[PDB]
């Protein structure tokens, strides 16, 4: 996250870190056994780390649980990042508490103008590289479809929305991918892509979760 703030330990209790020897992607806990992330985050050997603040120090609220199954969306296209969403089932159920908690799925889509909370352990510089150990947060509005399409001609599908600031300086970044965009207590986006980070006229592009709730629910009901 560029231009954000230190969330505070365990204040984003649905935030997960995906670990394959090192943090490489965010996710969101959506019930005791399932994590939503970005399909472009797919790899084998995933350990899900819940209850994290400092990803480099064992602080006492962590739960580390191996992935038993990953399911990338049936229609994911890695070239266009259309349908940039995947589900991860945990080998055992997380113990849900005040610091490890699921995030509600939306019943309706967010609209342009709604402020949202975006979080992750991604890069904090737009012209440089510095990775935080503790979780970083950013409050950002959804942008209109037209201004999203105008920022990225020929690239925005109906499964994508933009959020952030056209003026630059505040965005998600590399290593935030897969993580949450939460608006009024509902998971409305997944950190997906963008041209650099926090660049003028190049806001963050997010997977539009409301389009996938049917798929998420049916997948969870059969796996
Ligand atoms: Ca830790």
């Amino acid at each position: 996250i560029v231009g954000g703030y230190t969330c505070g330990a365990n204040t984003v209790p649905y935030q997960v870190s995906l670990n394959s020897g090192y943090h490489f992607c965010g996710g969101s806990l959506i019930n005791s056994q399932w994590v939503v992330s970005a399909a472009h985050c797919y790899k084998s050997g995933i350990q899900v780390r819940l209850g994290e603040d400092n990803i480099n120090v064992v602080e006492g609220n962590e739960q580390f649980i191996s992935a038993s199954k990953s399911i990338v969306h049936p229609s994911y296209n890695s070239n266009t990042l259309n349908n940039d969403i995947m589900l991860i089932k945990l080998k055992s159920a997380a113990s849900l508490n005040s610091r490890v908690a699921s995030i509600s799925l939306p019943t309706s889509c967010a609209s342009a103008g709604t402020q949202c909370l975006i979080s992750g352990w991604g890069n904090t510089k737009s012209s440089g590289t510095s990775y935080p150990d503790v979780l970083k947060c950013l409050k950002a509005p959804i942008l209109s479809d037209s201004s999203c399409k105008s920022a990225y001609p020929g690239q925005i599908t109906s499964n994508m929305f933009c959020a952030g600031y056209l003026e630059g300086g505040k965005d998600s970044c590399q290593g935030d991918s897969g993580g949450p965009v939460v608006c009024s207590g509902k998971l409305q986006g997944i950190v997906s892509w963008g041209s650099g980070c926090a660049q003028k006229n190049k806001p963050g592009v997010y997977t539009k979760v409301c389009n996938y709730v049917s798929w998420i629910k049916q997948t969870i009901a059969s796996n």
